[PDB]
Order: C-alpha cells, then structure tokens, then sequence
C-alpha cells in the first residue's frame, strides 16, 4: 500500500474521542514529482531534498488528505510492520508558511505477533501544536477559507532504521477539507523525479 518491502504502514488515524471523529484515516499508484512540492518544506537545513537524493527513492510517499473537520481526547493511532526485527526512529516536522515550527522525534521497538513484526503506537496525545491549530481551524466559517490556511501546511515523517540509521520511509503530508457527507479521504502518491 504505502510502504517498501521492508517496511509497510497498515494503519493510521487521527482523531477525538468524547464512539469517536476521525480527522484523518488510512486502513489497509499514481506518481508525483518531488519537484512540485520542493518548497513547501525545510529548505535545505535536513528537508524533502536533502533527504531525497540521498536515497533510497523508492521510499518517499505523498499522502494527500481531506480532512473532516465537523464534529474530548485528541489522538493519533499508527501501526507499522515488518519481516525484519528493527527498532523505528520517527522523525516528525511540521511545517508552516515552508517554517518548520515543530520537530518531534519517537521511537518505537518491535513487538512479534502472528508471524510479523509489528510497530504500534496507539492512542498517543496528539501533538500541543495541532491540537491547538485545529481549533482555530474548526471556527472559520467556510471551507475555502480552511484550505487557504492549510495550503500553507505541510508534515514530513521520515522513518529510519534506528540500529543502522537506513532510512525506511519518508511520508510528506498535505491537507485540504472535505465536506460533511464526504468523510475523510486521502490519495497516496510517489515521489520520483
Ligand atoms: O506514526 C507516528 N509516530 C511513529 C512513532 C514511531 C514509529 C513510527 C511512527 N505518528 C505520530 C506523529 N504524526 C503526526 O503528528 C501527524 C501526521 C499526519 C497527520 C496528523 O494529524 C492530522 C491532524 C491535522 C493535521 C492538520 C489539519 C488536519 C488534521 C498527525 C504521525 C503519526
């Protein structure tokens, strides 16, 4: 789905609880240049083109979601797996205006379940930031004053190796709305040049 043969994302969600919203979703294919979008990220310090060349490039995914934003705990859900036992390093940088405002870095080791190895990080308190971002998101009264606001926001995710440092996967991350009796959607793309 998205993924290489070495690492795949089954699942991830982001969402509010009080049973509960999900803002964005994959469960578990069309290319795009990693030119096109070359701006919207860190400009060189460590962004979309640092990272790209060096390698490898069949692990660079472009995730376009339609979130929904019509509706508490605030949660984000992810769940990886692998045939190889590994340690995953995540990398997380939220851009804003192409300003990385914040960097988050997790780890999360691998736990053997039904013949795979499995990565999952359940329930984990969405970030300060967008929490915070979504509400201010929520009150403009119309939905192409929400996708002004977030053409200028961007989430680069790189998933590395941690024990060797091999980069396993690298995801940038671009929002519009949808609207209510369309939920959720995404369309995940390849980045090649
Ligand atoms: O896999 C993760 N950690 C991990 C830890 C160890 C190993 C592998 C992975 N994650 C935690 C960090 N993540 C995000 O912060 C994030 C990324 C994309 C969307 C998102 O929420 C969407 C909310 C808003 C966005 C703006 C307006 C619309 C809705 C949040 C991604 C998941």
């Amino acid at each position: 789905g998205l993924g290489t043969a070495r690492l795949q994302l089954v699942e991830f969600s982001a969402f509010v609880e009080p049973q509960r919203h999900l803002f964005v979703h994959i469960s578990q294919l069309e290319s795009v240049d990693v030119r096109q979008i070359y701006d919207k990220f860190p400009e060189k310090k460590g962004g979309l083109r640092e990272l790209y060349d060096r390698g490898p490039p069949h692990a660079f995914f472009l995730v376009k979601f339609w979130a929904d934003l019509n509706w508490g705990f605030y949660g984000v859900s992810s769940q990886y797996e692998s045939l190889e036992h590994m340690t995953l390093t995540c990398s997380s940088k939220v851009c804003s205006f192409g300003k990385q405002v914040v960097e988050k870095v997790e780890t999360e080791r691998a736990q053997l379940e039904d013949g795979r190895f499995v990565y999952r990080l359940l329930r984990s308190p969405m970030c300060e930031y967008l929490v915070n971002f979504l509400h201010k998101l929520r009150q403009l009264p119309e939905r192409y004053m929400m996708n002004s606001v977030l053409e200028n926001f961007t989430i680069l995710q790189v998933v590395t190796n941690r024990d060797t440092q091999e980069l396993l996967l690298c995801t940038a991350y671009v929002f519009e709305v949808s609207t209510s009796e369309r939920g959720a959607q995404h369309h995940i793309y390849r980045l090649v040049r």
